[PDB]
């Protein structure tokens, strides 16, 4: 009624004090249980064809997952997994180092960071603290290598896109991997799998040894989706707020693809930290490009952000349509100029700390009526801000219309719509319009 094996650590959690078992064990049995077998199991499912993510977590009722104290360090036993998980009875070697990448980041640092009674004086609320911490879980995932230079891209992009879009992606990512470039992504399919099977290519082209395919996640995501197959490097932070600090702090480029409305909100974060003054010496290339059909949807996205947050915007991105050759060699330019731009400071090529991300961005923001009442949605205070209180404006009803929060208030409550300048709000209906208008 039970098939049972035992799964040796492999890439992390393989050197544990007595100590550190024994605490892993009651985080095992704690209410962290469900969160931390759904995750087991999305990782097990990674390379299963069935596109339907919920619909493949409920076929495997029998699965569950135990925490095994041995003398040495920790095993992980396995009842009822996933067949297509083992070759020959033996774990395929990608999904055992993702398996031992969730029990990392979710039973050592996610279920003892919320313990204040455990971890120390570690105020949650303290902007700098938040930064160490994302450090430090960087550091203990062994993502971050001393003395590398910089070649690290990070790519943003729609969950489900159509089969242009994705081709698209692919090539980029293929142009990038014959010039040697790394890539990080969501750790999901879509635009966060497709650049990382065309860098593959490209990395056996040119005889690249070592890949490095970060997908960087969160517990509420991966507990849903299982990775891409192509991730080598599994992380997964505790927030939101944490995940995308990640994102902005390891990367040396970032490229954007066609990711609906979510690339607005997307969008409106990385200006938020580039077009701080404080941030006018950094350097961080930033490329939005889609396929040819894509056009409009950059155009309608690019009229927004000049006539909200002014041309000055433009100094902090360039929009490359269908071309996909060009965006991965303004990619590879700029590298030198980041490691340039990192040794004129001292800062760390693997990692960005100088880049100044303000207190608000790193906080979590609830799409209530109060919150949104006092967005300042006028183009007199610092640009910064304007796009700071932007993105928390989108996603507030982005989750606001069918999402099991939104309505919940939307039609007990009704539409907000905070109080803003009635120039500025129309600019977004054009661009809520726009979108629309494409099928989005
Ligand atoms: N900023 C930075 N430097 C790093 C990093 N990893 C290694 N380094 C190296 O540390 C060295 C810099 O130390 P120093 O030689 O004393 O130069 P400093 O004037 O003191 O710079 P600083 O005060 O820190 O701002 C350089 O090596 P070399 O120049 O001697 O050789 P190579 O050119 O091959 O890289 C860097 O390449 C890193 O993550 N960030």
């Amino acid at each position: 009624l039970r098939a049972i094996t035992h799964i040796s650590p492999l890439g992390s959690m393989d050197m544990l004090s007595q100590l550190e078992v024994d605490m892993l064990k009651r985080t095992a049995s704690s209410d962290l249980y469900q969160l931390f077998r759904n995750c087991s199991l999305a990782v097990l499912n990674s390379g299963s064809l069935t596109d339907n993510s919920k619909e493949l977590l409920s076929r495997f009722e029998n699965f569950d997952i135990n925490v095994l104290r041995r003398e040495r360090g920790v095993k992980l036993e396995l009842i009822n997994p996933p067949e297509e998980a083992f070759v020959d009875g033996r774990i395929i070697r990608a999904l055992q180092a993702n398996l031992f990448a969730v029990l990392r980041d979710i039973l050592f640092v996610y279920g003892q960071i919320h313990n204040t009674v455990r971890f120390p004086n570690l105020n949650l609320d303290n902007s700098v603290h938040i930064t160490n911490l994302v450090f430090s879980i960087l550091r203990n995932a062994r993502a971050l290598h001393v003395g590398e230079a910089p070649n690290m891209v990070v790519c943003w992009g729609g969950h489900s896109i159509n089969e242009n879009e994705y081709l698209y992606a692919r090539r980029v990512g293929n142009q990038l991997g014959l010039r040697e470039l790394n890539i990080c992504t969501g750790c999901g399919p879509g635009a966060m799998e497709a650049p990382m099977k065309g860098a593959a290519v490209g990395h056996a082209q040119q005889r690249y040894k070592d890949s490095r395919f970060i997908g960087m996640t969160e517990p509420s995501i991966i507990a849903a989706e299982p990775p891409n197959p192509l991730v080598n490097e599994l992380i997964i932070m505790p927030d939101i707020e944490k995940r995308l600090e990640a994102f902005v702090r390891i990367a040396h480029g970032i490229i954007i693809f066609p990711g609906g409305v979510g690339t607005a909100e997307e969008l409106l974060y990385l200006l938020g930290i580039l077009m701080n003054p404080a941030n006018k010496d950094q350097v961080l290339p930033l490329i939005l490009t889609g396929p040819k059909e894509s056009a409009d949807y950059f155009r309608v996205l690019d009229e927004f952000v000049v006539h909200t947050l002014g041309e000055n915007a433009r100094r902090h991105y360039r929009i490359i349509i269908d071309d996909a050759a060009e965006v991965a060699r303004q990619m590879k330019k700029s590298m030198p100029l980041v490691k340039e731009n990192r040794r004129d400071t001292g800062d760390a090529y693997s990692f960005n700390w100088s880049m100044r991300i303000a207190p608000d961005l790193q906080m979590p923001f609830e799409p209530s009526h109060e919150n949104m009442a006092n967005l300042k949605l006028y183009p007199d205070q610092p640009v910064e801000v304007l796009a700071a209180d932007l993105r928390r404006a989108f996603s507030g009803i982005v989750a606001g219309n069918v999402k099991e929060v939104g309505i919940r208030a939307i039609e007990e409550f009704g539409p907000y719509k905070i109080n803003g300048d009635k120039e500025i709000m129309r600019r977004m209906d054009d661009l809520l319009q726009g979108f629309v208008a494409q099928h989005r």
